[PDB]
């Protein structure tokens, strides 16, 4: 089998992403952001707080006719962002894009944490890390892909997300089309249950490359590029005028600045993110001061390849017995 979805942009800076799940039977479509740095597949519900649903569209399990209460299961989860939810499981029928996994774990929310309330456009995550780091307690469940996997005809997904615009997760096979070149893989470690892998160096605008190892994890459900702050510092140091503040929480620039690409290696091969996918506009309203989208991981103890990075490659997740990563330009 496999499976084909388009994946929205919720906003105008790509904040996240958003594709639509059926879940139940009938279908109840919820539109949820896909996470390769997470392993729960959770949704805004019927039992949540429902001061803390605000315009998301949420799962009623008591309607669908193959949900069942997975007795005795809860899960409670915190994100790197410092968000969180927790309620209760249910098992039910999810289809991505045509392919449908039964018995799938789906968590329902009894609480959100205000960022998600706030976020209208995201009725809940779909997590595609390993499922070591599913957190329903007793039992740890399984993601969708690794339920699916044995069905697929490859076991691998793919990530092809917009600049500005839509793209796509296939589940099954590689799209030959939707790439330019070849694909390079790189080896992964599953040993904190994330996509982690090394890139070999990088390069800003047409500088030279610098071969250097930075150990990160591709990351669907993080915005930006958080590295190293030596890397980051010498990004910035070619952006007049940009500076880290510590008020705002990073690194600014002039909105009336050009900026950069950034080019990071993937073994011998090179994904280049051109400069503007690195704006991602005023810190508020009317604001000239700019927020970039390269910032540093020192405060976050791994370096992660968020959308920044990704929507500048074709990426296949390899979920075979050795998993691997495969990136080309696009």
């Amino acid at each position: 089998s496999t499976g084909s979805a388009t994946t929205t942009p919720i906003d105008s800076l790509d904040d996240a992403y958003i594709t639509p799940v059926q879940i139940g039977t009938p279908a109840q479509t919820l539109n949820l952001d896909f996470d390769t740095g997470s392993s729960d597949l959770w949704v805004f519900s019927s039992e949540t707080t429902a001061s803390e649903v605000d315009g998301q569209t949420i799962y009623t399990p008591s309607k669908s006719t193959t949900a069942k209460l997975l007795s005795g299961a809860t899960w409670s989860i915190s994100y790197g962002d410092g968000s969180s939810s927790s309620g209760d499981v249910y098992t039910d029928t999810v289809s991505v894009g045509g392919l449908t996994v039964t018995g799938q774990a789906v968590e329902s929310a009894k609480k959100v944490s205000s960022s998600f309330t706030e976020d209208s456009t995201i009725d809940g995550l779909l997590g595609l890390a390993f499922s070591t780091l599913n957190t329903v307690s007793p039992t740890q469940q399984k993601t969708f892909f690794d339920n699916a996997k044995a069905s697929l005809d490859s076991p691998v997904f793919t990530a092809d997300l917009g600049y500005h615009a839509p793209g796509t997760y296939n589940f099954g096979f590689i799209d030959t089309t939707a790439y330019t070149g070849s694909i390079t893989y790189t080896a992964v470690s599953t040993k904190q249950g994330f996509w982690e892998w090394t890139s070999t160096g990088y390069a800003v605008g047409s500088g030279t490359f610098k071969s250097t190892s930075i150990d990160g994890i591709a990351d669907t459900g993080t915005t930006l590029l958080y590295l190293p702050a030596t890397v980051v510092s010498a990004y910035w140091a070619q952006v007049s005028g940009a500076k880290s503040s510590s008020s705002v929480g990073g690194y600014v620039f002039p909105c009336s600045a050009t900026l950069p690409s950034f080019t990071f290696g993937v073994g011998s091969a090179r994904i280049v993110i051109p400069g503007d996918y690195i704006d991602f506009g005023p810190i508020s309203t009317g604001s000239s001061s700019c927020f970039g989208g390269i910032q540093s991981s020192a405060g976050i103890g791994i370096n992660i390849f968020g959308d920044v990075a990704l929507k500048a490659a074709f990426v296949v997740f390899n979920g075979a017995t050795t998993p691997t990563l495969g990136f080309a330009s696009k």
